[PDB]
């Protein structure tokens, strides 16, 4: 409650974060998936010093990730179950990626990033994040990052759907929608509606498999190619979900112009931009901007900056509806 | 509440930890000690890019360390105030030390440490922690470490003084009591009592000054030298606080035997060992053993281990009294 208690608790939680990271990297949650195991057993299964493994496992029990069991054994607790790779709603991705040595070093160079103007990660690894992860030697970190993004989408799904009336529209078009995670959530919450997925040839296979797992193959048209090419026409709702952070103004205007030409003169049609808006985000949103500062070159925009771009594309802002403590839906009208 | 919410929150509090580190390293709290400043001013004062400093400062505001103030300015919130070096109840030490690159890298190597058996810090560094800190090139981290230890002592002070009856002793002997922090606390709780501070010459001057600032100079005898020589005789309470943690068995026994013959045969004289006891600590304590695993080679002892050690020195455990959720007072009696 007091400031002193809050500072001391941040120090403690920092340690728990490392504890959870190590438990996940040793695949201890997966080894425990079918029931309890002894320290000696888990030692042989991980190649660890039994005495120091026990101390790590015990810390994990202290943080309520595992529970201690008779005959010097340990067993999964609810929080530890979520750190299994196989769990349908796993959160192993975010627990491991952000505590990885290469990633953690970047958050360490936060001071020099503020002083220089260069993203900390690029300052640290002499290369942008997406190029770093593209290397074969960093595949394990890449998969964890990929999982983290899926998990953030899962965590914040309800925040969007309960903060804007998507039920007004019947034909959605997600530009840069990836595997179609967001499109799936909207089409599930809005019956009898159809969708269009627009993205590059990278996630094409991932989209078809994920949509099939949701039985939405019939309701979603997957379009693969450049944005300015396969952009669909005749949709009453267009969605840009965090894909303008890494665009120049000149490039974003052309995209927004192309979108304007696609939705026609339909007065009920809308462009929906999903993003964190500077000055109109919550306290949590201000903290999360740290991620952008450390990892990438992109940047969130203010309302005034959004109005500038949209006006040059023939758009006006109807409102910026809050969607939880971080994100918001920027509702845009034509003309 | 849910396991999912707790996991996401550890991810967030991790980012906050880094924010507070960078804020403290830039001495922003100290720069704001006398009132609000604009971003531009703080940019020139720190040699920072204004654009990215503002985002960092805004994040610190989100985490309730600073406050945003009209005309692009910031000032101290209560939590940020405690991150000033000059604050009487400062907590800058613990907030900076555990996020230093050399220290953070150790908590990252927690997996290899568990796998190898070597303390994590000594895997990435050629020297143990204290040898490392002793070097002049690491004075900045050395000073944050010492502050951290003072802060933890202040944070857990009441937990000891309310969990054990120190008031039934009249002469205290703090073996390895540093500058006299603990001894000072006890003497304030027992108005009619004196003390003997036993420690090396490393902190002789530090101890004299602190005791003078507490007006305890006439109530505490400060004995400087090797433990096995300057042990006072006739004390009815002997205190060992965080000493035998890194002493070997053969070495610890000798020290315990020397204490044993200094107590005489007074039936009420006690040896009080303050420590975390494996198997008899709270969930927090199980987590904090991580620090021992990462930083140093020493280890906490179980009750049976303490029994066996004290047995060879002619002591009996009267009881192990819980002092909060981490520490305990081991009350020992001469057989």
């Amino acid at each position: 409650r007091t400031a002193a208690q809050r500072l001391y608790q941040y120090n403690v939680d920092l340690k728990v974060a490392f504890v959870l990271y190590a438990v996940a990297k040793l695949h201890l949650p997966d080894l425990l998936a079918d029931g309890p195991r002894t320290t000696a057993d888990l030692a042989a299964a991980t190649g660890s010093d039994p005495s120091r493994l026990r101390r790590l496992l015990r810390a994990a029990a202290g943080a309520d990730a595992l529970r201690e069991v008779p005959e010097d054994s340990f067993e999964l607790a609810p929080m530890g179950d979520l750190l299994r790779s196989g769990h349908p709603r796993s959160m192993r991705g975010m627990t491991t990626f952000f505590a990885e040595p290469d990633v953690l070093a970047a958050y360490g160079d936060l001071v020099e990033s503020v002083r220089t103007g260069v993203p900390a990660f690029q300052l640290r690894h002499r290369e942008p994040l997406y190029d770093f992860l593209a290397r074969p030697q960093h595949k394990e970190v890449r998969d964890e990052f990929d999982a983290a993004m899926v998990e953030f989408g899962q965590y914040f799904a309800d925040d969007f759907l309960t903060s804007f009336d998507f039920g007004r529209f019947t034909r959605f078009a997600d530009i840069g929608g990836g595997r179609g995670q967001f499109l799936a959530g909207v089409l599930t919450a809005v019956p009898s509606s159809t969708g269009v997925l627009v993205d590059g040839p990278a996630v094409a296979a991932s989209a078809h498999k994920f949509l099939a797992s949701q039985n939405l193959t019939e309701r979603v048209e997957v379009r693969i190619g450049d944005f300015f090419d396969v952009l669909p026409t005749g949709c009453d709702a267009y969605v840009l979900r965090g894909v303008l952070e890494d665009w120049a103004d000149a490039d974003a205007v052309r995209l927004l112009v192309r979108i304007r030409q696609a939705m026609g003169d339909a007065p009920e049609a809308r462009l929906l931009i999903l993003d964190s808006v500077i000055g109109e985000t919550g306290e949590l949103g201000k903290v999360l901007d740290l991620d952008m500062l450390v990892l990438v070159e992109g940047e969130h925009r203010t309302r005034a900056q959004w109005d500038d771009l949209l006006a040059r594309a023939g758009f006006d802002i109807v409102g910026i509806h809050p969607a939880g403590d971080v994100w918001a839906v920027i509702e845009c009208r034509g003309t």
